[PDB]
Protein backbone atom coordinates (compact mmCIF):
# COMPACT_ATOMS: atom_id res chain seq x y z
CA UNK A 1 0.00 0.00 0.00
CA UNK A 2 0.89 3.64 -0.59
CA UNK A 3 -1.54 5.81 1.39
CA UNK A 4 -2.85 9.32 0.66
CA UNK A 5 0.02 10.84 2.67
CA UNK A 6 2.53 8.99 0.47
CA UNK A 7 3.46 6.64 3.35
CA UNK A 8 4.24 2.97 2.69
CA UNK A 9 2.27 0.58 4.95
CA UNK A 10 2.05 -3.18 5.52
CA UNK A 11 -1.21 -5.07 5.03
CA UNK A 12 -2.00 -6.74 8.40
CA UNK A 13 -2.32 -10.52 8.49
CA UNK A 14 -5.83 -10.35 9.98
CA UNK A 15 -8.20 -7.42 10.62
CA UNK A 16 -11.08 -7.88 13.09
CA UNK A 17 -10.54 -4.65 15.03
CA UNK A 18 -10.57 -1.33 13.13
CA UNK A 19 -10.09 2.09 14.65
CA UNK A 20 -11.74 5.04 12.88
CA UNK A 21 -9.79 8.19 13.71
CA UNK A 22 -12.38 10.33 11.86
CA UNK A 23 -15.93 9.05 12.44
CA UNK A 24 -17.27 9.87 8.98
CA UNK A 25 -14.74 7.43 7.54
CA UNK A 26 -17.51 5.02 8.46
CA UNK A 27 -19.14 5.95 5.11
CA UNK A 28 -16.17 4.47 3.19
CA UNK A 29 -16.01 1.44 5.46
CA UNK A 30 -19.76 0.87 5.13
CA UNK A 31 -19.24 0.17 1.43
CA UNK A 32 -16.94 -2.77 2.31
CA UNK A 33 -18.74 -4.35 5.27
CA UNK A 34 -21.88 -5.61 3.48
CA UNK A 35 -24.64 -6.67 5.89
CA UNK A 36 -22.30 -6.60 8.94
CA UNK A 37 -21.40 -2.84 9.06
CA UNK A 38 -20.18 -2.38 12.65
CA UNK A 39 -18.77 -5.87 13.21
CA UNK A 40 -15.06 -4.92 12.99
CA UNK A 41 -15.22 -1.41 14.48
CA UNK A 42 -13.71 -1.32 17.97
CA UNK A 43 -13.84 2.44 18.32
CA UNK A 44 -14.42 5.66 16.40
CA UNK A 45 -14.17 9.43 16.70
CA UNK A 46 -17.66 10.76 17.40
CA UNK A 47 -18.22 12.95 14.30
CA UNK A 48 -20.40 10.28 12.64
CA UNK A 49 -22.56 9.86 15.76
CA UNK A 50 -22.69 13.55 16.77
CA UNK A 51 -22.80 15.36 13.37
CA UNK A 52 -24.78 12.86 11.23
CA UNK A 53 -27.43 12.08 13.84
CA UNK A 54 -29.86 11.19 11.04
CA UNK A 55 -27.89 8.45 9.25
CA UNK A 56 -26.85 7.23 12.70
CA UNK A 57 -30.41 7.03 14.06
CA UNK A 58 -31.38 4.92 11.03
CA UNK A 59 -28.44 2.59 11.69
CA UNK A 60 -29.35 2.37 15.42
CA UNK A 61 -32.90 1.12 14.79
CA UNK A 62 -31.51 -1.86 12.85
CA UNK A 63 -28.32 -2.22 14.95
CA UNK A 64 -28.77 -0.97 18.59
CA UNK A 65 -25.25 -2.15 19.48
CA UNK A 66 -23.79 0.90 17.73
CA UNK A 67 -24.33 3.06 20.86
CA UNK A 68 -21.75 0.86 22.68
CA UNK A 69 -18.93 1.44 20.21
CA UNK A 70 -16.36 3.46 22.21
CA UNK A 71 -15.80 7.05 21.19
CA UNK A 72 -12.10 7.95 20.70
CA UNK A 73 -11.81 7.33 26.24
CA UNK A 74 -8.12 8.15 26.84
CA UNK A 75 -5.59 7.32 24.08
CA UNK A 76 -4.19 4.78 26.54
CA UNK A 77 -7.57 3.07 26.98
CA UNK A 78 -7.99 2.87 23.17
CA UNK A 79 -4.72 0.90 22.99
CA UNK A 80 -6.43 -1.69 25.24
CA UNK A 81 -8.96 -2.22 22.40
CA UNK A 82 -6.02 -3.88 20.61
CA UNK A 83 -6.69 -2.44 17.12
CA UNK A 84 -5.35 -4.31 14.09
CA UNK A 85 -5.40 -1.05 12.09
CA UNK A 86 -6.27 2.64 12.37
CA UNK A 87 -7.65 4.75 9.51
CA UNK A 88 -7.35 8.56 9.60
CA UNK A 89 -8.17 11.47 7.32
CA UNK A 90 -5.52 13.73 5.84
CA UNK A 91 -5.37 17.02 17.16
CA UNK A 92 -4.89 13.31 16.37
CA UNK A 93 -1.10 13.68 16.29
CA UNK A 94 -0.77 12.20 19.80
CA UNK A 95 -3.11 9.26 19.18
CA UNK A 96 -1.21 8.51 15.96
CA UNK A 97 2.22 8.54 17.69
CA UNK A 98 1.03 6.12 20.43
CA UNK A 99 -0.54 3.71 17.92
CA UNK A 100 2.72 3.62 15.92
CA UNK A 101 4.77 2.89 19.06
CA UNK A 102 2.25 0.10 19.74
CA UNK A 103 3.18 -1.46 16.36
CA UNK A 104 -0.33 -0.61 15.01
CA UNK A 105 -0.52 0.27 11.27
CA UNK A 106 -1.96 3.69 10.47
CA UNK A 107 -3.52 4.52 7.09
CA UNK A 108 -4.27 8.06 5.91
CA UNK A 109 -7.08 8.31 3.30
CA UNK A 110 -8.77 11.44 1.80
CA UNK A 111 -12.25 12.40 0.47
CA UNK A 112 -12.24 16.08 1.62
CA UNK A 113 -9.21 18.12 0.37
CA UNK A 114 -8.65 16.51 -3.05
CA UNK A 115 -11.73 14.25 -3.74
CA UNK A 116 -11.10 13.95 -7.49
CA UNK A 117 -7.49 12.79 -7.05
CA UNK A 118 -8.06 10.69 -3.94
CA UNK A 119 -11.60 9.30 -3.62
CA UNK A 120 -10.89 6.12 -5.56
CA UNK A 121 -7.24 5.59 -4.51
CA UNK A 122 -8.62 5.93 -0.98
CA UNK A 123 -11.12 3.12 -1.67
CA UNK A 124 -8.47 0.97 -3.43
CA UNK A 125 -6.25 1.28 -0.34
CA UNK A 126 -8.99 0.52 2.18
CA UNK A 127 -9.80 -2.47 -0.06
CA UNK A 128 -6.37 -4.00 0.47
CA UNK A 129 -5.64 -3.07 4.08
CA UNK A 130 -9.09 -4.20 5.32
CA UNK A 131 -9.23 -7.45 3.28
CA UNK A 132 -12.23 -6.37 1.18
CA UNK A 133 -10.60 -5.81 -2.26
CA UNK A 134 -13.62 -7.12 -4.24
CA UNK A 135 -16.23 -4.89 -2.54
CA UNK A 136 -13.83 -1.98 -3.12
CA UNK A 137 -13.15 -2.87 -6.79
CA UNK A 138 -16.94 -3.24 -7.18
CA UNK A 139 -17.73 0.20 -5.67
CA UNK A 140 -14.94 1.65 -7.72
CA UNK A 141 -16.40 0.35 -11.02
CA UNK A 142 -19.87 1.48 -9.88
CA UNK A 143 -18.48 4.94 -9.00
CA UNK A 144 -16.49 5.25 -12.24
CA UNK A 145 -19.52 4.32 -14.38
CA UNK A 146 -21.82 6.75 -12.58
CA UNK A 147 -19.20 9.52 -12.94
CA UNK A 148 -18.52 8.73 -16.62
CA UNK A 149 -22.23 9.38 -17.31
CA UNK A 150 -21.31 12.96 -16.44
CA UNK A 151 -17.70 13.43 -17.56
CA UNK A 152 -18.46 11.98 -21.04
CA UNK A 153 -20.51 15.14 -21.67
CA UNK A 154 -18.90 17.80 -19.43
CA UNK A 155 -15.28 17.00 -20.30
CA UNK A 156 -15.82 18.34 -23.85
CA UNK A 157 -17.53 21.63 -22.88
CA UNK A 158 -15.47 24.84 -23.38
CA UNK A 159 -14.95 27.22 -20.47
CA UNK A 160 -17.05 30.04 -21.96
CA UNK A 161 -20.10 27.74 -22.27
CA UNK A 162 -19.93 26.67 -18.60
CA UNK A 163 -22.24 28.18 -15.91
CA UNK A 164 -20.77 30.16 -13.05
CA UNK A 165 -21.44 28.55 -9.64
CA UNK A 166 -21.01 29.62 -6.01
CA UNK A 167 -21.41 26.96 -3.31
CA UNK A 168 -22.03 28.19 0.23
CA UNK A 169 -21.01 25.38 2.57
CA UNK A 170 -23.05 25.12 5.77
CA UNK A 171 -25.05 28.13 4.63
CA UNK A 172 -26.78 29.84 7.55
CA UNK A 173 -26.31 32.62 10.08
CA UNK A 174 -24.81 35.25 7.81
CA UNK A 175 -23.06 37.55 10.27
CA UNK A 176 -20.34 35.15 9.04
CA UNK A 177 -21.17 34.45 5.40
CA UNK A 178 -19.83 32.77 2.24
CA UNK A 179 -17.88 29.77 3.51
CA UNK A 180 -17.10 27.85 0.33
CA UNK A 181 -14.75 25.58 -1.53
CA UNK A 182 -11.91 26.62 -3.80
CA UNK A 183 -9.32 24.39 -5.49
CA UNK A 184 -10.61 21.19 -3.87
CA UNK A 185 -13.46 19.79 -1.71
CA UNK A 186 -16.78 20.33 -3.47
CA UNK A 187 -15.03 22.50 -6.04
CA UNK A 188 -13.74 19.26 -7.55
CA UNK A 189 -17.41 18.28 -8.01
CA UNK A 190 -18.24 21.62 -9.64
CA UNK A 191 -15.22 21.07 -11.89
CA UNK A 192 -16.29 17.55 -12.92
CA UNK A 193 -19.97 18.49 -13.40
CA UNK A 194 -18.82 21.08 -15.97
CA UNK A 195 -19.31 24.12 -13.71
CA UNK A 196 -17.15 27.21 -13.25
CA UNK A 197 -16.65 27.63 -9.51
CA UNK A 198 -16.42 31.37 -8.87
CA UNK A 199 -14.33 30.76 -5.71
CA UNK A 200 -11.72 28.55 -7.41
CA UNK A 201 -9.45 31.57 -8.03
CA UNK A 202 -10.35 33.50 -4.86
CA UNK A 203 -8.96 30.83 -2.51
CA UNK A 204 -5.52 29.19 -2.06
CA UNK A 205 -7.01 26.19 -0.24
CA UNK A 206 -9.67 23.52 -0.70
CA UNK A 207 -11.87 25.25 1.83
CA UNK A 208 -12.17 28.90 2.86
CA UNK A 209 -14.55 31.86 3.16
CA UNK A 210 -15.45 34.68 0.72
CA UNK A 211 -17.06 38.08 1.36
CA UNK A 212 -20.81 38.32 0.53
CA UNK A 213 -20.09 41.39 -1.59
CA UNK A 214 -17.82 39.26 -3.79
CA UNK A 215 -20.68 36.79 -4.45
CA UNK A 216 -23.20 39.57 -5.15
CA UNK A 217 -20.85 41.26 -7.61
CA UNK A 218 -19.92 38.09 -9.51
CA UNK A 219 -23.66 37.31 -9.48
CA UNK A 220 -23.22 33.63 -10.43
CA UNK A 221 -25.58 31.73 -12.72
CA UNK A 222 -26.05 28.99 -10.08
CA UNK A 223 -26.24 29.09 -6.27
CA UNK A 224 -25.81 26.00 -4.08
CA UNK A 225 -26.16 25.83 -0.30
CA UNK A 226 -25.01 22.79 1.68
CA UNK A 227 -26.51 21.58 4.95
CA UNK A 228 -27.16 18.45 7.04
CA UNK A 229 -29.32 19.95 9.78
CA UNK A 230 -32.05 17.83 11.40
CA UNK A 231 -35.57 19.23 10.73
CA UNK A 232 -36.64 19.80 14.37
CA UNK A 233 -33.84 22.23 15.22
CA UNK A 234 -34.55 25.97 15.02
CA UNK A 235 -30.83 26.64 14.37
CA UNK A 236 -30.22 28.26 10.92
CA UNK A 237 -29.13 26.21 7.90
CA UNK A 238 -30.33 23.93 5.14
CA UNK A 239 -32.03 20.80 6.41
CA UNK A 240 -31.09 17.63 4.51
CA UNK A 241 -30.37 13.96 5.31
CA UNK A 242 -32.00 10.59 5.99
CA UNK A 243 -34.84 11.98 8.16
CA UNK A 244 -35.73 15.05 6.05
CA UNK A 245 -38.81 15.15 3.79
CA UNK A 246 -39.02 17.02 0.47
CA UNK A 247 -41.30 19.58 2.16
CA UNK A 248 -38.96 20.13 5.12
CA UNK A 249 -36.03 20.57 2.71
CA UNK A 250 -37.70 23.18 0.46
CA UNK A 251 -38.94 25.07 3.52
CA UNK A 252 -35.46 25.22 5.07
CA UNK A 253 -33.79 26.00 1.72
CA UNK A 254 -36.22 28.88 1.20
CA UNK A 255 -35.27 30.31 4.59
CA UNK A 256 -31.63 30.29 3.47
CA UNK A 257 -32.48 31.91 0.12
CA UNK A 258 -34.45 34.70 1.84
CA UNK A 259 -31.52 36.11 3.87
CA UNK A 260 -30.57 39.76 3.28
CA UNK A 261 -28.42 40.11 0.14
CA UNK A 262 -28.64 36.45 -0.91
CA UNK A 263 -32.22 36.99 -2.08
CA UNK A 264 -31.15 39.65 -4.61
CA UNK A 265 -28.92 37.14 -6.44
CA UNK A 266 -30.00 36.60 -10.02
CA UNK A 267 -29.56 32.84 -9.51
CA UNK A 268 -32.02 33.00 -6.63
CA UNK A 269 -34.52 35.14 -8.60
CA UNK A 270 -34.26 32.84 -11.67
CA UNK A 271 -34.63 29.74 -9.44
CA UNK A 272 -31.19 28.29 -10.31
CA UNK A 273 -30.70 27.73 -6.58
CA UNK A 274 -30.22 24.35 -4.93
CA UNK A 275 -29.41 22.42 -1.75
CA UNK A 276 -26.89 19.60 -1.34
CA UNK A 277 -26.21 17.44 1.72
CA UNK A 278 -23.10 18.81 3.41
CA UNK A 279 -21.55 15.46 4.30
CA UNK A 280 -20.89 14.69 0.61
CA UNK A 281 -17.85 16.95 1.29
CA UNK A 282 -16.11 13.97 3.03
CA UNK A 283 -17.60 10.78 1.62
CA UNK A 284 -17.05 8.39 -1.32
CA UNK A 285 -20.80 8.57 -1.86
CA UNK A 286 -19.86 11.95 -3.42
CA UNK A 287 -20.72 10.59 -6.86
CA UNK A 288 -24.31 11.53 -5.96
CA UNK A 289 -23.32 15.18 -5.54
CA UNK A 290 -21.37 15.20 -8.79
CA UNK A 291 -24.48 13.89 -10.54
CA UNK A 292 -26.78 16.38 -8.78
CA UNK A 293 -24.41 19.18 -9.86
CA UNK A 294 -24.28 18.11 -13.51
CA UNK A 295 -28.08 17.91 -13.57
CA UNK A 296 -28.35 21.47 -12.21
CA UNK A 297 -25.63 22.83 -14.47
CA UNK A 298 -27.12 21.42 -17.69
CA UNK A 299 -30.75 20.39 -16.99
CA UNK A 300 -31.64 19.08 -20.45
CA UNK A 301 -28.41 17.20 -21.23
CA UNK A 302 -28.95 15.34 -17.93
CA UNK A 303 -32.76 15.23 -18.05
CA UNK A 304 -32.95 11.43 -17.71
CA UNK A 305 -30.14 11.19 -15.12
CA UNK A 306 -31.68 10.65 -11.63
CA UNK A 307 -29.24 10.60 -8.61
CA UNK A 308 -32.07 8.89 -6.62
CA UNK A 309 -31.66 5.87 -8.94
CA UNK A 310 -27.86 5.81 -8.35
CA UNK A 311 -28.46 6.18 -4.58
CA UNK A 312 -31.05 3.34 -4.44
CA UNK A 313 -28.57 1.23 -6.46
CA UNK A 314 -25.66 2.12 -4.14
CA UNK A 315 -27.70 1.16 -1.05
CA UNK A 316 -29.03 -2.00 -2.69
CA UNK A 317 -25.59 -3.20 -3.76
CA UNK A 318 -23.35 -2.20 -0.84
CA UNK A 319 -25.28 -1.10 2.26
CA UNK A 320 -27.44 -2.68 4.93
CA UNK A 321 -30.06 0.01 5.46
CA UNK A 322 -32.85 1.46 3.33
CA UNK A 323 -32.41 4.93 1.76
CA UNK A 324 -34.66 7.55 3.32
CA UNK A 325 -34.97 11.33 3.36
CA UNK A 326 -33.75 14.08 1.04
CA UNK A 327 -30.09 14.60 0.07
CA UNK A 328 -30.71 17.32 -2.56
CA UNK A 329 -33.44 19.84 -3.30
CA UNK A 330 -34.57 22.50 -5.80
CA UNK A 331 -36.22 25.90 -5.11
FE1 LIG B 1 -17.31 20.13 8.58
Amino acid sequence: ITDMAGRSVVIPAKVERILLGEGRLFYAVSLLEGQKPFDRIVGWQGDFRKLDTQTYAVYKAKFPQVDNIPLIISPEKVLTLNPDIAIFGLKNSELVKQLEKAGVPVVFVDFRTSPLKNTLPSMRVLGKVLHREQQANDYIKFYEDNVRKVTEITSKIPADKKPSVFIELRAGAMEECCGTAGKGNMGDFIDQAGGNNMAKNLLPGALGTVNLEKVLSTNPDIYIASGGKAPDNNAPGVSLGAQVTKEQAQSSLQTILDRKGINTLSAVKNGRSYGIWHNFYNSPYNVLAIQSFAKWFYPQQFADLDPNNTMNSLYSQFLAIEPTGTYWVDS
